RNA sequence: GUUACGGCGGUCCAUAGCGGCAGGGAAACGCCCGGUCCCAUCCCGAACCCGGAAGCUAAGCCUGCCAGCGCCGAUGAUACUACCCAUCCGGGUGGAAAAGUAGGACACCGCCGAACAC
């Protein structure tokens, strides 16, 4: 009875546009976004685990889902890290949660991006993938700026079903992220 | 009986794998649609589980073709060696490799269950 505007968009207009613009043999060659990944590894828990709790608090308030933290999958003396210390916080999505969060992000954080300049095609990998790292956490609405103690990191990435980068870029710009003009 | 079907199985388990190419949705197979109730995410219906069959075979699977690569492999010879030898010095009979070579080769088969025919 309730469902996200991007879900509808995908069903009716994005799918039709991509089909027309690439002449797929079948309807569903249309790649579809698979997983929005939201993790973080500070690397500072090796000296103090207090900041990890705050980062997870930010992740929970941003998502409402309870992020996990992983240990030192290997151990490195140079990084002063031993296996078993928690360094990486994760929080994942799927489906309606994926696209509600994506709509909120596109509507709020992107126009809210200080000195926003658009994102380039070239950080793809040719297989329809898209991932990079957030300047600052404070960009988000539900988070409180008066309570942020130290500027820490967040990431909410997107992925595709695209076989190559061509379809990935086509559908992604159809969704309408701010690609550069070069 | 046929089948361009699904499970379980075999086999001194790659002649049976990998790679590229083409094709399959009647049923079955996958993907698939949504999470009140079972159940699960060290979060997520991603995994699993559950309700249903709107859609499609792209992925995966299958089958068919390709020698690009894996792969099997002669005869012959060579290496090797059991025994015996001749005043060292290597031969006589027996055994006979590895690699390389012509080539072979894009599995075969069993029991049930599904669509066409009797
Ligand atoms: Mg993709
Ligand atoms: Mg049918
Ligand atoms: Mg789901
Ligand atoms: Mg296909
Ligand atoms: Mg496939
Ligand atoms: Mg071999
Ligand atoms: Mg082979
Ligand atoms: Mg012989
Ligand atoms: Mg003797
Ligand atoms: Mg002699
Ligand atoms: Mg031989």
């Amino acid at each position: 009875k309730a469902l996200p505007r991007l879900k509808q968009r995908y069903r009716e207009e994005i799918r039709e546009a991509l089909q027309q613009e690439f002449n797929y043999a079948n309807v569903m060659q249309i790649p579809g976004v698979v997983k929005v990944v939201v993790n973080m590894g500070v690397g500072d828990a090796a000296r103090d685990a207090k900041l990890i709790n705050g980062a997870i608090n930010d992740l929970a308030l941003i998502t409402g889902q309870k992020p996990e933290v992983r240990r030192a999958r290997k151990s490195i003396a140079q990084f002063k890290l031993r296996e078993g210390m928690p360094i990486g916080a994760r929080v994942t999505l799927r489906g309606d949660r994926m696209w509600e969060f994506l709509d909120r992000l596109i509507s709020i954080a992107l126009p809210r991006i200080r000195d926003f300049r658009g994102l380039s095609p070239k950080q793809f990998d040719g297989t329809g993938n898209y991932t990079f790292g957030l300047n600052e956490q404070s960009m988000f609405h539900e988070i409180d700026v008066d309570s942020i103690d130290r500027p820490r990191g967040m990431d909410i990435t997107v992925v595709t079903t695209a076989t190559n980068d061509a379809e990935g870029r086509a559908l992604l710009r159809a969704l309408g992220f701010p690609f550069k003009e070069n």
